[PDB]
């Protein structure tokens, strides 16, 4: 019998309203069984129900009407479309309720998606097995058969059968636990509100918990393994504050009685926003006040803010289809900064936002970047939407739109959009309609330019007395027109002046002549700026003579833009390097980090070429440039989060480049720490430098690795992994890859990061690209084609190559995969990146060699 449906998308005429899911997982055999009952209605007469199912063995399917009548359903499967077809003996009557009942079995996934196995070892040595879920985007169909597309919203009543030794949690509160046959307990959770299948969640584990109630009465809890629940308090307090913030900000209460935050021992992404049961990597939630870094504290706060923003932007209101995933992700990413700027003002997170926009511009400058909203169909293409364009470009265009409309008008537009579309699905046009309903400024033409075209513009400024000429063109490495909300300040006015450039060119007249003008104030706009004539000389002079004339983020924007303009031949590498010399007097984290972001990649290219002399001189130039700031750092955990992050990065950079004052200090801490058998608490902020130096000897590497198995600190485990990956012993590098790939000694959730760190090691970088090619199939099976993890592995191991032989290795390898990876967007991105690295190094290597000598 041929399969009666030939489309990836399900039919539109059979709609679910409610699911009753009974799941029994047997954690000793890793088998699970389920009974799914789905209440549906048909709007057309049909005798066939198509729905999703992947890797489930269906034993029986029946159609109930009512007066109960049952009819057996015949089951057909189309595994490539991940669909099943259920055939009824007579047509369903239009508009009447029916209930499809499906009994099935499956095996817990050994990946990080679907209903999957997670393990950990107690401090006492016992291996413990738990089961958890990760469904977004298309894996709910691996746990229960369903209409697995986000616009088929429905309510869900979940029942879990489990051994008495385990705890089960799910989206909603536990309302009853009933003893059933064969020594099991069946937990019944309350019915969810109407929501997408990808948000269903359930966990069977040994977790402990802590809780706190919001002012609105919502019970917030953190769940973690017993040995780590003592690290839950920071996240619990942050979650209560952030949930209260969003309820007030949006004027829409959180609608469930409780919100859980569960730290899972094995987790692929950072976290997931399942309604009522948000999940996290342990590193993204758990804070050890003695060993966690300042960056970790900031990251937990932002991750909790992101998952809680999604309760409104993603859960309450959901994109209709994955082409518009940015409506969920760009908003959640932007709301991290809107919220944490108010809830945790000590973190000064608004100061860091622009860096996310420069992350998006790296990808979006390439010829094959995709528009923010773009068509996708199959699961791998949908997973590719979880990328820096949806998250970071999405947040950056919303920031630009909020600055343009004003925070109050943008907030009113948010609130109207969330209220109007509550418990429903949206597309881009709904957001523009809401934003314009405030009848306010129409946003559709402008925002279509930022969502339906790839890339961003270069704005060129030419000043002739009071006349300021503006032009826009597409910025691309290797037709476009936007509505660009420009901003500028000048030597005579630090008010933010606004000008909307909707055309190829325009002109404005300053009230009086100025000494300099600086566009894109605060880097709040998604564009870059070039200045003709003496413009770059004037801004270089401003940075050299009176750098505080513009904000720290404005100085970071000039550093980034100057180097981006070298790439397209608008500014010479010598002039961009001359501008970077001002950094000898820079004190602030954002412009220092932007200088590292532009200069460090240049030596990473040199490390993989026959360029020892220039590589050495370039690294010496970088340390000389920042030497005074490096020397001023204390070897402590003092200061604000920015002061701490700046210290840690600078000491690590200095030690990696063998700056003897820092190496000697790091060697002394490592020796004292090792001689004390690790008793001695080191300042967290110097730990990366200390461990990186210590792991350079065989005794130090072995000692550091010996402490890894006992650590309960996600920061300490991360710092040890980083340091071990800096070894120049290739047998130890291969061991790190083999062992993290296997997941026993080092968990596989760390393998993507370890592979990129080894891909960036100056001696062992070939091993990482080699490992990726040899183990590709298993890596795809574990992490999935199209995943952000596979994208980071492909870029991480290849995007610092700069020869035509390496470019052909990448093209030849990936083209040979055919359906198993040749068409990945990350592969085209890394090819275009290597093509740019080849051209940039051919054009600029000798110029840099001469500049360093002069
Ligand atoms: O270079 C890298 C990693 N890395 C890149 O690979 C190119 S993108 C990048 C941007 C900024 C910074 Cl701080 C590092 C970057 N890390 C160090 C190194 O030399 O490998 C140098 C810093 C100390 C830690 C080591
Ligand atoms: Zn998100």
């Amino acid at each position: 019998t041929p399969f009666p449906w030939n489309k990836i998308r399900l039919p539109e005429y059979v709609i679910p309203v409610h699911y009753d899911l009974l799941i029994h997982a047997q954690l000793t055999t890793l088998t699970f069984w389920g009974t799914t009952k789905v209440e549906i209605t048909a709007s057309q007469p049909t005798s066939t129900i198509i729905l999703h199912s992947h890797h489930l063995q269906i034993s029986r399917a029946t159609l109930r009407k009512g007066r109960l009548s049952e009819e057996p359903l015949q089951v057909l499967e189309h595994p490539r479309q991940e669909q099943i077809a259920l055939l009824a003996p007579e047509p369903l009557l239009v508009g009447l309720p029916y209930t499809v009942v499906i009994h099935y079995a499956g095996q817990l996934s050994e990946t990080f998606h679907g209903f999957y196995k997670s393990t950990y070892r107690t401090k006492e040595g016992e291996l413990r097995i738990l089961a958890s879920t990760q469904f977004e985007p298309t894996a709910a169909r691996m746990a229960f058969p369903c209409f697995d597309e986000p616009a088929f919203k429905a309510s869900f009543s979940i029942k879990i059968r489990r051994e008495p030794r385990h705890l089960a949690i799910s989206n909603m509160p536990l309302v009853k636990s009933v003893t059933v046959a064969e020594g099991l307990i069946e937990d019944h959770f309350d019915v969810t509100v109407k929501m997408s299948t990808y948000l269903v969640a359930f966990i069977i584990s040994d977790f402990e918990s802590v809780s706190k109630i919001t002012k609105s009465g919502v019970k917030v809890s953190v769940y973690a393994v017993p040995d780590k629940i003592n690290q839950a308090d920071y996240a619990l307090d942050a979650a209560v504050t952030l949930l209260e913030f969003y309820e007030d900000y949006f004027s829409i209460p959180y609608p469930l009685p409780k919100q859980d935050l569960a730290a899972i021992p094995d987790f692929q992404s950072g976290a997931m926003e399942n309604w009522g049961l948000t999940t996290y990597r342990e590193s993204a939630l758990l804070f050890d006040a003695e060993k966690s870094s300042a960056s970790s504290k900031l990251g937990i706060t932002m991750t909790v803010a992101h998952e809680l923003a999604h309760q409104w932007f993603g859960n309450l209101v959901t994109m209709e289809w994955w082409n518009d995933l940015w409506l969920n992700e760009g908003f959640a990413k932007f709301m991290e900064f809107v919220s944490v700027s108010v809830t945790h003002p000590e973190l000064k997170v608004g100061d860091y936002f622009f860096g996310k926009c420069f992350d998006a511009m790296e990808v979006d400058a390439l010829q094959s970047s995709h528009p923010v909203s773009t068509p996708v169909e199959n699961p791998a293409q949908i997973r590719e939407m979880f990328d820096d364009v949806s998250y970071d470009k999405g947040a950056c265009i919303l920031n630009m739109l909020r600055e343009y409309l004003s925070a109050d008008a943008f907030k009113s537009g948010i609130v109207q959009y969330l209220q109007k579309h509550s418990y429903k699905n949206t597309k881009n046009e709904d957001l523009w309609d809401s934003m314009a309903s405030i009848g306010g400024v129409d946003v559709k033409t402008m925002m279509n330019t930022w969502t339906l075209q790839r890339g961003f513009p270069l704005i060129t400024i030419t000043v002739r007395g009071r006349n300021v000429h503006m032009k826009q063109e597409h910025y691309m490495k290797g037709g476009y027109l936007w509505h660009v909300p420009l901003t500028f300040i000048t030597s005579k006015s630090d008010m933010v002046h606004r000008f909307l450039l909707k055309t190829k060119t325009d002109v404005l007249i300053l009230p009086e002549e100025v000494e300099w003008i600086k566009f894109n104030v605060g880097m709040n706009g998604y564009y870059i700026v070039h200045y003709e004539d003496d413009g770059w000389d004037s801004l270089t002079g401003l940075l050299k003579g009176t750098h505080t004339a513009v904000s720290s983020n404005d100085r970071a924007s000039l550093i980034n833009n100057a180097f981006q303009l070298v790439s397209i031949g608008k500014l010479s590498i010598e002039k961009a390097l001359d501008l970077s010399l001002y950094l000898k007097h820079e004190t602030e984290i954002m412009p220092v980090f932007q200088g590292l972001n532009e200069l460090i990649p240049m030596y990473k290219l040199m490390e993989k070429r026959d360029m020892n002399e220039v590589e050495t001189q370039f690294k010496a130039f970088l340390i000389r440039l920042l030497r005074d700031l490096i020397d001023k750092q204390t070897w402590t955990d003092e200061g604000s989060v920015s002061e701490r992050m700046l210290r840690s990065q600078l000491l690590l950079l200095a030690c990696v480049h063998n700056y003897q004052p820092c190496v000697q200090r790091a060697e002394g801490y490592f020796r004292k720490w090792k001689e004390s058998n690790g008793q001695l608490s080191l300042p967290v902020d110097v730990t990366l430098a200390v461990f990186a130096v210590g792991a350079q000897s065989t005794e130090g590497w072995d000692f550091l690795y010996s402490k890894y198995q006992f650590s309960l600190s996600s920061t300490e485990k991360s710092q040890i992994e980083f340091a071990l990956c800096r070894t120049q012993n290739k047998e130890k590098l291969q061991w790190l890859l083999d062992e993290s790939f296997k997941g026993d000694k080092i968990k596989t959730q760390e393998f993507p990061q370890i592979l990129t760190l080894i891909g960036r090691n100056p001696v062992g970088y070939p091993l990482a690209w080699q490992f990726l090619r040899k183990n590709w199939n298993k890596l795809v099976q574990k992490f999935e084609l199209g995943s952000s993890s596979i994208a980071h592995m492909v870029m991480g191991t290849t995007n610092q190559f700069s020869t035509r032989t390496r470019l052909e290795e990448v093209k030849g390898f990936f083209s040979s995969l055919k359906e198993n990876g040749s068409q990945l967007r990350c592969v085209q991105q890394t090819i275009e990146t290597i093509e740019e690295n080849i051209g940039w190094m051919d054009k600029n290597f000798d110029k840099i060699r001469v500049w360093l000598q002069s």
